[PDB]
RNA sequence: GGUCACGCACAGGGCAAACCAUUCGAAAGAGUGGGACGCAAAGCCUCCGGCCUAAACCAUUGCACUCCGGUAGGUAGCGGGGUUAUCGAUGG
């Protein structure tokens, strides 16, 4: 289950990459040192995120803290990635 | 001479990248003026394949690390194709 990188459902999709992306940044920074984060705007990719940590833990520890938080409007859902590959 | 090609010329010459100023545009970028990287169609057309932007509208709750909805705008100086044009090596 756990996993490095944190994936982030029901994001606002009228959010810019360049804003959302730097919002992201400043949300979950201060859990542990991010290695990426991964924001799309395609049709596959829209209102979802990839956050990248460097540690497991700091992984958990955005998860366990931040579900649900109003973000532009909408509530994060937050799980873990099913598969990591950041190779 | 005309036509379909072709560019090693010759003649007239033509265009104008980046960058700047200014205007329009949510943006990509485009218009105009200055400016030349280059260009034998770098004249013009978005029918086809790409690439760029993606605000608004419609759709999408979606697990990616190759990029990818519709729609709209852009690039004709990314390529194809279409159409029009100067000269004529001896040039085919
Ligand atoms: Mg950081």
């Amino acid at each position: 289950r756990p996993n490095h990188t944190i994936y982030i459902n029901n994001l606002n999709e009228k959010i810019k990459k360049d804003e959302l992306k730097k919002s992201l940044h400043a949300i979950f920074s201060r859990f542990g040192q991010i290695l990426d984060i991964l924001v799309s705007r395609s049709l596959k990719m829209r209102g979802q995120a990839f956050v990248i940590f460097k540690e497991v833990s700091s992984a958990t520890n955005a998860l366990r803290s931040m579900q649900g938080f109003p973000f532009y409007d909408k509530p994060m859902r937050i799980q873990y990635a099913k598969t990591d590959s950041d190779i």
